[PDB]
């Protein structure tokens, strides 16, 4: 019950007992928080509580010291001390910030700007307290009554507590029975695992224990002079050559920061550096299964197979990539999610798709994997991870993570400045809208990149968006273009995407998740004009996914006038 202080690193023997994540305060630090919060218990070797039988005073002003003991005033002895005084609570070894994060509940948007503007050991604090709070609510929320078909159901939900949205965000368990998620009487059930289930089976939500934090975000930086710990190659191919000149920044730095608009060849990067760096041994991790799957694609076309392992939990989340061999720590190049990381070493990390991290994943990486050299690969101007207790107000991209707000702020080190995927209407519309005109296309305007202002009528099932006369639209879009009916359908809401694979017949995806994915055309609702609709990440996401061709039934006058696209009249 000895520790640093968590603001000063003084040491002491004082924690907070009405902090979730009870850290070390020091004497100044302690009296400081606990007279300018509602947190007064204070814990040591023993709670600083009244002994007295029968007292339940445990508010730290209103005790004293006592012998050895522990009183309140209506019990301490005629010779005894106050606990809270001087400016300081009575400890061994005898600030505005701490009192936001330590008490509020991380549902309005200046909780994750003050989380990621405070000094590197709040961060950690933070990121234990908003992991805390998510977990402890989970534990809260609110069966099938009779089973349909093999992909439908008809749910009952139980008394007295409220529904959680049904999406991919809320995982629920049946019962170990695996993993399930439901999108919306009829209700669509999507198990993992093939396991059977009759009516009366339950299902709840699967909550993962929030270890403490020790690692920072990021290490220290380290400036070098020389490539240190890495022997470049002099023979690289001619598809990596225009990377040579920051593949050595990347060597003569701790961390490096690349900021890769969509198409420019993130993962290109990323697998060259390998080539560049051939006796390196590489940790390739990300937040989600897929980031670590494309770059898994990309190191099979161009780094020994022999010489490759994906890592997957049995946990069986999703089908991962099955060509490499699994399992396998102590391979050259290994492939593995953040959640499921081993702790070992390595010559080099790289971090993808940073845009989707929070600080307490970047604090997971540095825990478990010690390396000469990171690298974070992102976009800030792309989608972050979902804060689910997160209602009120919009997280700007400054204050994603300690790496996207070191991109927003100084700048990014290294910029990939060529987008070699999108038409060149929608590169020179996203340059302008969030790129500063910085991204250049290398392919010219297609003249298959379509746009049409047309609000419909909104309907809604229960949250999620659904807009009928735009997908009408749509249809009598398809009919006069026939080509297109291989186009993929996006939009920003999952019930919009339920009604648009009945009525077109089209595959289907949501905005969010189709980052890291391209499509030859592709089909955009906006759905509403709402804040979640008009997100300039999000519209940037959206619309650069297709290689050819492009629709955008625009419900926002704004960014449809901004669409550089030819406009379709109906
Ligand atoms: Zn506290
Ligand atoms: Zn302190
Ligand atoms: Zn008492």
């Amino acid at each position: 019950a000895v520790g640093a202080c968590v603001l000063c690193n003084s040491q002491t023997s004082l924690r907070c007992g009405a902090c979730i994540r009870r850290p070390f305060l020091c004497c100044k630090c302690c009296y400081d928080h606990v007279i300018s919060t509602s947190h007064k218990l204070v814990l040591s070797v023993n709670p600083y509580v009244c002994n007295a039988p029968g007292c339940d005073v445990t508010d730290v002003t209103q005790l004293y010291l006592g012998g050895m003991s522990y009183y309140c005033k209506s019990h301490k002895p005629p010779i005894s001390f106050p606990l809270c005084a001087n400016g300081q609570v009575f400890g061994l070894y005898k600030v505005t910030d701490f009192n936001a994060i330590a008490t509020c509940d991380w549902t309005n948007a200046g909780d994750y700007i003050l989380a990621n503007t405070c000094t590197e050991r709040l961060k950690l604090f933070a990121a234990e307290t908003l992991k805390a709070t998510e977990e402890t609510f989970k534990l809260s929320y609110g069966t099938v009554r009779e089973v349909l078909s093999d992909r439908e159901l008809h749910l009952s939900w139980e008394v007295g507590k409220p529904r959680p949205p049904l999406n991919r965000n809320y995982v629920f368990t049946g019962y170990q029975i695996g993993e399930y998620t439901f999108e919306k009487d009829a209700v669509v059930y999507r198990g993992t695992t093939t396991y059977k289930l009759n009516v009366g089976d339950y299902f709840v939500l699967t909550s993962h224990t929030v270890m403490p934090l020790s690692a920072p975000t990021l290490v220290p930086q380290e400036h070098y002079v020389r490539i240190t710990g890495l022997y470049p190659t002099l023979n690289i191919s001619d598809e990596f050559s225009s990377n040579v000149a920051n593949y050595q920044k990347v060597g003569m730095q701790k961390y490096s920061t690349l900021q890769g608009p969509p198409g420019t060849g993130k993962s290109h990067f990323a697998i060259g550096l390998a080539l560049y760096y051939p006796s390196a041994r590489i940790v390739y991790t990300a937040c989600s299964h897929a980031a670590v799957d494309a770059l898994c694609e990309k190191a099979l076309k161009y780094l020994p197979i022999d010489k490759c392992s994906r890592i997957i939990p049995a946990r069986a989340r999703v089908e991962c990539f099955d060509k490499f061999k699994v399992n396998s720590t102590l391979e050259q190049y290994v492939f593995c999610t953040v959640n499921a990381l081993p702790e070992t070493t390595a010559d080099i990390v790289v971090f993808d798709e940073i845009s989707m991290a929070t600080n307490y994943d970047l604090s997971v990486v540095n825990a478990r994997l010690r390396a000469k050299h990171y690298v974070y690969i992102g976009d800030p101007a792309q989608l972050p991870a979902p804060r689910t207790l997160l209602t009120k107000g919009t997280l700007e991209p400054e204050y994603f993570n300690s790496v996207c707000r070191l991109m927003k702020t100084i700048g990014p080190d290294m910029f990939l400045g060529t987008c070699r995927r999108c038409p060149a209407e929608i590169v020179d519309t996203v340059s302008a809208l969030v790129y500063d005109n910085k991204l250049k296309a290398h392919k010219d305007k297609s003249a298959q990149c379509f746009k049409m202002f047309y609000k419909g009528v909104i309907t809604h099932d229960v949250s999620s968006a659904i807009n009928r006369p735009q997908i009408g639209v749509v249809r009598e879009f398809l009919t006069r273009n026939p080509a297109w009916r291989k186009a993929v359908f996006i939009s920003p809401y999952n019930s919009q995407n339920a009604v648009a694979s009945k009525i077109l017949g089209l595959p289907t995806q949501t905005v969010d998740s189709s980052q890291g994915s391209e499509y030859d055309y592709v089909i955009f609702t906006q759905t509403t004009e709402t804040a979640h609709s008009c997100n300039v990440n999000r519209f940037n996401v959206a619309i650069t996914r297709a290689k050819v061709g492009i629709l955008c039934i625009m419900s926002d006058r704004d960014l449809y006038d901004k669409l550089q696209f030819t406009s379709l009249e109906i």
